[PDB]
């Protein structure tokens, strides 16, 4: 079984290749992590696995959804550090994914009930709802376009939230560069219609997430971060007129920064065009965007232990998260190796506060 050959990821030994990929459960009552999630993380952690956490707040603004974490205050570095010791004495190796939605936001999720910040003012459109604290879905609102002082100051609050998930003892952090999130809107032309030097040509669009990553690989090393992007998703009207350019140009820039850091980035991890929340064109990509960057390459997005399985073996991947799966089999990396039967998955509580129910009572073999 290829997923069982380990692998160097800059100075951590993993003993597979089956990756916890980030995802947010909204189980961290009030922003703050709770123990709720030290039991999740812990039932998946394996000695020698990887793990990723949900997406994680860098500043009280970057939050559209309800009861996600944060670790940009010391209540929640204090609280963070409690999960990932559990998760440490269990042998895993732990990043801290750091997110911000930009304008996938709302009223509700920001202080003083103020506007979603992002690249632009061009709203997500009515094809997109957002999950409402209250389990109704609302409208997504008009984002304010924010100038460049603002935007250093968000690369500051990446920075910050970076060195708190150090003190915290995380392994490392995933910058979540995907997805039409914050830095997705900067990126995809079909989001970003600025007219200063953070829009118009492909490089300008490159700038935020490339500073974004300079500062964080400044902060804790390169080898402490990762940096996930999906160039072509179907997801918050994020596309760009030409994915695969705007992909090749993101991995030119992080070849560059590992270049001049003298240092490999920890990972670059990339969403499979399939997954939604032709396929040799979809695959092309992949490879592609694998092909061009120096450096380990994680794959997400539908794949199965099958998939997973021939990604490693055909050189498409260094390792491979897995999401859905992971949620319903907290023994996924067990179950894989022994290509044991999986669990189903409720989405229904993918997404509800309860710290049992569809969290941690899947149960094992
Ligand atoms: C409930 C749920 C929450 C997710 N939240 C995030 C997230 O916070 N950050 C992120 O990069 N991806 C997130 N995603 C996507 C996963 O990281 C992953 O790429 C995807 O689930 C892989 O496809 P799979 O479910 O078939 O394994 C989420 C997915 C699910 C199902
Ligand atoms: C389809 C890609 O978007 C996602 O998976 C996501 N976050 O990144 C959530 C919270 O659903």
């Amino acid at each position: 079984n290829p997923l069982f050959s380990p692998y160097k990821m800059g100075k951590f030994n993993l003993s597979h290749r089956v990756v916890l990929a980030p995802m947010t459960r909204c189980r961290a009552l009030n922003n703050i992590p709770q123990a709720a999630l030290g039991e999740y993380y812990e039932q998946r952690a394996t000695a020698g696995g990887f793990l990723i956490t949900e997406g994680t707040m860098i500043s009280p603004t970057s939050a559209g959804f309800p009861h996600v974490p944060g670790i940009f205050t010391k209540e929640q570095v204090r609280e963070w550090k409690k999960i990932v010791d559990v998760v440490h004495a269990k042998g895993a190796v732990i990043f801290c994914q750091l997110w911000h939605v930009g304008r996938a936001s709302h009223e509700v999720y920001q202080p003083a009930g103020a506007a979603p910040i992002s690249s632009t003012e061009k709203p997500i459109s009515n094809r997109w709802r957002i999950l409402m604290p209250d389990g109704t879905h609302g409208i997504y609102p008009k984002p304010r376009a924010i100038g460049t002082y603002e935007i250093s100051q968000v690369v500051e609050d990446y920075r910050r939230s970076a060195l708190n998930a150090i003190e915290a003892g995380f392994d490392g952090i995933e910058i979540h560069g995907a997805h039409g999130y914050l830095i997705d809107q900067f990126l995809k032309d079909g989001i970003n219609d600025r007219t200063d030097e953070y829009g118009g040509s492909l490089a300008n669009r490159c700038k935020f997430i490339t500073q974004v990553v300079q500062a964080v690989v400044s902060a804790i090393g390169a080898d402490r971060v990762g940096v996930r992007v999906s160039p072509a998703i179907d997801h918050l009207d994020a596309m760009d007129s030409n994915p695969l350019s705007l992909g090749l140009a993101v991995v030119e820039r992080l070849n560059k920064i590992q270049l001049h850091s003298g240092s490999k980035l920890a990972y670059l991890h990339v969403t499979q065009p399939r997954y939604v929340a032709s396929e040799e064109e979809e695959a092309r990509l992949m490879r592609t965007l694998r092909n061009a960057y120096q450096g380990t390459f994680i794959c997400s997005g539908g794949y199965t232990r099958e998939l997973g399985i021939e990604a490693v073996a055909q050189g498409d991947a260094d390792l491979v998260s897995y999401g859905r799966l992971f949620i319903s089999n907290p023994d996924l990396v067990m179950r894989i190796k022994l290509n044991a039967p999986l669990n189903k998955y409720n989405r229904k509580t993918f997404y509800t506060q309860d710290p049992v129910v569809g969290y941690t009572d899947y149960p094992f073999l």
